[PDB]
């Protein structure tokens, strides 16, 4: 009984696939605040989940928003924030505090700039205080986006961890088409820091996934990876360091663009032994990569 | 299957009278911080909560920490935090956003010098911003915060609103005798701002509750009624300005011993619409009135 | 050399008059962020700010906002923020941090629905934690806005504490006609808890002060003093009892027209010692009172 | 007039170095709160400041602590705060906040377990939103904490940029002995988003710090460099990857001993471009590595 189409092909922005595909996850319970552009997801929310017996929370706090989902996880809800910015900033003692706890919750970062931009992809990784692991995923569509929110909750329960959703204003506002499967065709799953970080990193195999083909050639993520279409990056962190390794060597230079200063690069040449020059083609200051600007650089 | 005693007397201290209360309450969900003097809250709960399947969170910041309890209580849970002083303050933001939302949520404010006090009477009543109401309660013995946190929970749930437990240092860690009854001798209450601040003040015949029996006499709460002992004030808010009225006239000097510089005071005087001379005896700065003390000046 | 007009009448809104007010007053700290209805307050000083060599600094966050001024304050710095509804509720702890410190800072508090309103009265007076005494002041006119501001800097200052300017939406955003004195036309005064609390309710006399000059008659406060036009109350806190009596006594009925449930209500009904009837004309929900509504009523 | 010993070897611990040093560079804005392992620069710093006619001021929240100093440094004083833990996951915001505003500030991070640790290294870099650059040091001996401390501040000038101190609670703790120059025989300074970080990056070569001389050999940093003495790393950001590189071809293997699960290790293996293999000597639950410990395992 969902207030939205299910079974079929439809055309909608990120905001609302997320907030679609959460809903058809299991996720009863939503705490953020309207801002762009995640009032979006919000706004979706707001119209969605108080017809499927779920509750939205507006908080004003950032600190206050991730708490509440911390909260109504551990009091048994499936549960999700979403921020931007600076707000993300805020919300890293509690994610923090929810990767030792071994919390299950979801969190949209939507990346900005002042208009896209991929300037939080290590503060995703790294702005946690301490050793810890957590799941970092990248959506390239829409259909990503609606499909990721889902391999989210998933991960996030299987491995009884925080996950982020790693988005930007571009992928979550742009019109696309979605095929949004029927309720029964979508596998959700039920419900000291050295196993921690051992139950993610140890599980690369799973929890890593990566789009590209080309064996015969001579890599991007989120917004970018659409104009730059190549080895495409999907999942973040636990990151596969040797792959990156055996794509080295299996060709001359390899291109990092990012709308940043480099932060995908630097994960690219760390797995990159040697084995290949890596360069970064960064754009930032609002418009993604026209890939006549990607053609041209290379 | 309660891990502490029950159905008979045992001499307990006030937090662990508070933190019995609320698990036969119902309570299953707890969060906050080990902070003086309401650490002992916590320890209890820390050791109490885990055996009886309910979750007790740890969280650095008070924002967040009632933030948890809100979000715990919209999935379902019933919920609790704890706090001291200026922690109290931090609060103000969510717990008015508790009262719009009309959430069932009980916090205890252990009020503190620098050693009880008793500064927090007034922020109880008007921290939130705008229109609000809520209920407050003000336990005089270790047998009352025990008995008050059952009420807590009861009149959050029925009138769907936050409570606030308004105690200080020293009910807190004084032991006394404490009557803790079988599970099943206790009732439990299951589960715009015109009609909110009027479901409270509407019905202050319900929700306020006082002490006294001198008709032939010719006024304190907290750790100062035990000192004093008379009116006792037990339901600070909502509040009956009437009987404070009637009583006025039937006496002639009525005397306020608080550990401030006036805040029981001012709804006295208030309440007493002339028809009495009203008087402060503040002491701050550490020990509680000693009768002698009380005495004297009058 | 001041980027405004000086030493002439001017026509401007609330934000604009207080934020002239202040530079002229000596403030070269304001930190805040842009929010309706203080987000005018911000765009002059952003605007006026750099061009007095003072400094405006844009903080997401208002318990950050608040503490850089206070941390302004204390290396010199002459400051202010400026906030709405549960904005303001954050700044408690700071603000009740400020006071025990002894620390000149002025805050604007600009009162809210949702469109003026007038429920953080109270909020203001006793939202601190403790024992704690602050000044509180009402601009009922564009003209008062600027004055009081002045008056703020200037009371900060001279008692060391913090001042709230309380004001609303609509004082703030209506045009008006404000006389903009010359600098040097301007008096402008150059920079435990018991004494604290005594350094502002033991001079009443020179922090009190309200309007009304009907000695022959049969009050109010901010933009419904306005509508009103009665006794004008301009110092909300520290707030002079004594005189509210004395006008009990020389009249029948006291009527207390607020856009809240009562709030400036309470302190005039425990002025009136009984000896007059005290009566509250609420209207909240959006518009001031119309003088037809205040008039029907009586 | 400084009251403490200068112009002689004394015998003192990390935090009071760290007090000392801070005086001695011009600092008289100290804003924290006592927390383990910080509050001895607290206390010392209290004890200290009033005496050179400084200010120390106890802030509660983590939040309002960096702020107050961001904003007192605004009104033009020279400041610092210090912390611990996740307080130093709070702080993310306004750091990166003094990032883009070209802010001059002294930040402590004192890490810690739970007995000193190593796991915010990259949090250090990394935690703030978006694309910046500040510069992190770490002490090894009680005589570099004093001396970076006064660098933290030269630098903090000189580039305009917040400047991380991080250590670690040995350091911090652990008595040694420690030269203090007098006044003058330290040179101390006075005072869009692609010059912020070029400001930075491009000037490792002023900016980046490394002891080590065996050219004939076949790298740590903090209180790891002394149990493992070798490449000393004391400046953490900017970092010198060209340095690691040549390091890497002169050495056959390269160990990386960290109180964490790898993070000073991954810059490595990103700075050897191959041209070494890189392992983790990984020791966390409290003691650091005895150089029997790392000793053995090579």
């Amino acid at each position: 009984r969902f207030p939205f189409p299910v079974g079929e092909p439809d055309f909608i922005q990120g905001d609302e696939a997320i907030a679609r595909a959460a809903i058809l996850a299991g996720c009863r319970f939503y705490a953020g605040y309207p801002i762009t552009p995640a009032s979006e997801i919000f706004e979706a929310m707001a119209l969605y989940m108080p017809l499927v017996d779920g509750v939205v929370i507006q908080m004003e706090d950032e600190i206050a928003s991730i708490a509440a989902a911390i909260g109504a996880s551990w009091a048994g809800a499936k549960a999700m924030t979403a921020t931007s910015g600076p707000g993300f900033s805020l919300m890293q003692e509690n994610i923090g505090y929810a990767v030792m706890t071994e919390t299950p919750v979801v969190i949209v970062d939507v990346q900005r700039s002042g208009l896209p931009a991929q300037g939080d992809i290590m503060q995703a990784i790294w702005g946690t205080h301490g050793d810890h692991s957590l799941i970092v995923l990248s959506p390239s569509t829409v259909q990503e986006a609606f499909d990721f929110t889902i391999r989210a909750f998933n991960l996030s329960e299987k491995y009884r961890t925080p996950v982020i959703l790693l988005t930007d204003a571009e992928v979550g506002h742009m019109r696309e088409r979605v095929y949004i499967p029927n309720p029964d065709e979508i596998e959700i799953i039920n419900r000291l820091i050295k196993r921690i970080v051992e139950k993610i990193e140890k599980n690369k195999k799973d929890i890593f996934t990566y789009e590209t083909y080309e064996l015969e050639d001579a890599v991007a993520t989120g917004i970018v990876a659409r104009s730059a279409l190549l080895l495409k990056i999907e999942t973040i962190w636990p990151f596969d360091f040797e792959l990156i390794e055996r794509i080295a060597e299996r060709v001359d230079k390899l291109y990092v663009p990012e709308m940043n200063l480099g932060q995908l690069y630097h994960l690219i040449k760390e797995g990159a032994n040697g084995k290949a020059e890596v360069k970064l083609i960064s754009k930032i200051g609002g418009e993604v990569h026209t890939p006549m600007e990607i053609f041209e650089f290379i």
